């Protein structure tokens, strides 16, 4: 019975181990579905941003029109960021870049595992990857000569005149005025302005050096003094520094959002594959466990039959002998 004890004990280890492992694989499906659903909501939000970037590139837009589109973009970036930073399955974050992958015990024995691969950092500071362009930032508060009116020719961008600008009563108003006039010619100069009202900063953006010229040559009235190579080549990650404030900005946003969607798509593809792997694992474990338990059932049935038959036999023989 040495072999019988060894087999019975292994059958028990197998049945119980493979039964827990099917639970484990089912839990793996649920985590992946969760991560994939959440990425799906981010993708929706990304499409919305992209669509607003197309709309913002309308040649008939005022700055006020673009600022309204940017308000919605800002709302969307907030929602993408909280989904990416908050999403979890049973106490473990999935989309913040901290999911280094996990292995699932899907067999009875140590080391019989299936890995869920690391999941991308879908936070807005990371989503979509690299983006390098030329930027130049001022503060609205720098515009101390906001009262000094501008006549056409005072400020030019890449040799394109921004035109006349009336006297302002605040530095912040001149900031608004400069954003507006620069952005009017953005599609022609390849330079766009984003005026962040939360901070008061005006950022110029381009794919190349910015040629600032004109009659005024005073940063305190027209934001930037004359300089043929204005701006610095600068890199950020993700979509968080994206705006649709100008044609130039909105064109960058389209391109970068496309990069972000690609990243999401491939992450969702990975997660679909791992679900598939877990589902075929569950099918395998269910089949194996059913076979093993059926085999056990035949053994215990036979044991009961032999016990009953042996006990009966001993009594019937006893009777025969007592005659």
């Amino acid at each position: 019975d040495a072999a019988g004890l060894a087999i019975s004990d292994r059958m028990t280890a197998q049945i119980k181990g493979l039964t827990q492992a099917q639970r484990n694989a089912n839990d793996g499906i649920s985590l992946a579905q969760t991560a994939e659903g959440a990425l799906g909501e981010i993708s929706n939000n990304l499409q919305r941003i992209r669509e607003l970037a197309v709309q913002a590139s309308n040649g008939t837009n005022t700055q006020t029109d673009r600022d309204a589109l940017q308000a919605e973009v800002t709302q969307l970036q907030s929602e993408i960021q909280r989904v990416a930073e908050q999403t979890s399955f049973n106490g473990q974050k999935l989309l913040d870049g901290s999911f280094n992958g996990v292995q699932f015990q899907i067999g009875a024995n140590a080391g019989e595992t299936i890995g869920v691969s690391k999941i991308m950092n879908a936070q807005t500071a990371s989503l979509g990857g690299s983006l390098t362009r030329t930027t130049s930032t001022i503060d609205a508060t720098d515009l101390t000569k906001y009262d000094t009116a501008m006549a056409a020719g005072d400020l030019t961008i890449n040799g394109v005149d921004v035109g006349k600008i009336d006297a302002a009563s605040t530095a912040q108003e001149r900031a608004a005025q400069l954003t507006e006039a620069i952005n009017r010619v953005s599609s022609q100069t390849n330079v766009g302005a984003s005026y962040d009202k939360t901070t008061g900063q005006v950022t110029l953006t381009s794919n190349a050096a910015i040629a600032v010229a004109g009659a005024a040559n005073d940063a305190t009235v027209a934001g930037w003094a004359n300089n043929a190579t204005t701006g610095t080549a600068t890199t950020t990650t993700g979509i968080n520094s994206l705006t649709v404030s100008s044609f130039t900005n909105a064109q960058q946003t389209i391109t970068q959002i496309d990069n972000a969607l690609k990243d999401i798509n491939t992450a969702r593809a990975d997660l679909g594959a791992v679900q598939n792997r877990f589902t075929s694992t569950v099918a395998n474990l269910q089949s194996m466990t059913e076979n093993l338990s059926s085999a056990r059932g035949r053994v215990t049935d036979a044991d009961f039959a032999s016990e009953t038959a042996n006990l009966s036999r001993a009594q019937i023989l006893q009777q025969a002998l007592e005659h």
